[PDB]
């Protein structure tokens, strides 16, 4: 359980940085300029480098059960075609490979380092039923991580299908996803910019929050 509006600033502390493996290009600052609540927020900007332009903030400050995940994100560039990530989280159910949330094909997924499974399928029916991230202001994004394999996502608090997941509840699109029983077992959140293609975005966090219950957009 955390949480940061950052009008105090970036704690480098509670908000480490990271870039596993390598680490070339990529910046995580405070920016004084943009920002949803307040004057500050945090901004990513991906290095020119493929996957090691990287970079990332976050904390290992994650309930056991049932998690809560709430940002507020400004995207600069829209989504193109090709895989990209900004938020990463190490997962004991892939034995600490990343559940990673991203774009592709122009919108928003999840997608497991694992096995390289989406959510949803990226078929024409399974692009449909998920959503674009919008620029050029800052969008509130939640999510749920459940105990049964429930996944849940909200953009500016509607659901966004596609990204749903659970028992008995009926995702068309969700078969490459659950192939295999899946539930996630996290064990950090970080947020940020990865693209193997060396794509490089700005992305800006601000009012983050981490619980065991639901959020909301305030
Ligand atoms: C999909 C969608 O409509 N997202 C909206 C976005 O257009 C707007 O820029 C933002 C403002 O906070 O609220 C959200
Ligand atoms: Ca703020």
């Amino acid at each position: 359980q955390i949480s940061d509006d950052f009008e105090s600033g970036w704690d480098q502390t509670k908000w480490p940085i990271s870039a596993p493996d390598c680490n070339q290009g990529g910046t995580v600052s405070l920016d004084t300029t943009v920002a949803h609540s307040g004057s500050n927020s945090m901004k990513v900007v991906g290095g020119p480098n493929g996957y090691c332009g990287h970079i990332f903030f976050g904390t290992t400050q994650v309930p056991t059960g049932d998690v809560y995940v709430r940002a507020w994100i400004r995207l600069q560039t829209a989504l193109g075609s090709n895989h990209v990530t900004f938020i990463i989280m190490p997962d004991t159910a892939q034995g600490g490979k990343h559940l990673r949330i991203g774009g592709q094909s122009q919108v928003l997924d999840y997608n497991r380092e694992s096995d390289d499974a989406t959510l949803p399928d990226l078929s024409p029916n399974g692009i449909a039923s998920t959503v674009t991230l919008p620029t050029g202001a800052f969008q509130c994004f939640e999510y749920h991580l459940g105990t049964d394999g429930t996944i849940e996502t909200w953009l500016n608090g509607s659901l966004i299908p596609g990204m749903t997941v659970g028992p008995g509840v009926d995702n068309p699109n969700d078969a490459g996803w659950t192939r295999a029983s899946y539930i996630p077992e996290i064990t950090g959140v970080n947020f940020g910019w990865e693209a193997y293609s060396g794509d490089v975005n700005t992305v800006w966090f601000d009012d983050i929050s981490i619980a065991s219950t639901r959020v909301g957009c305030g």
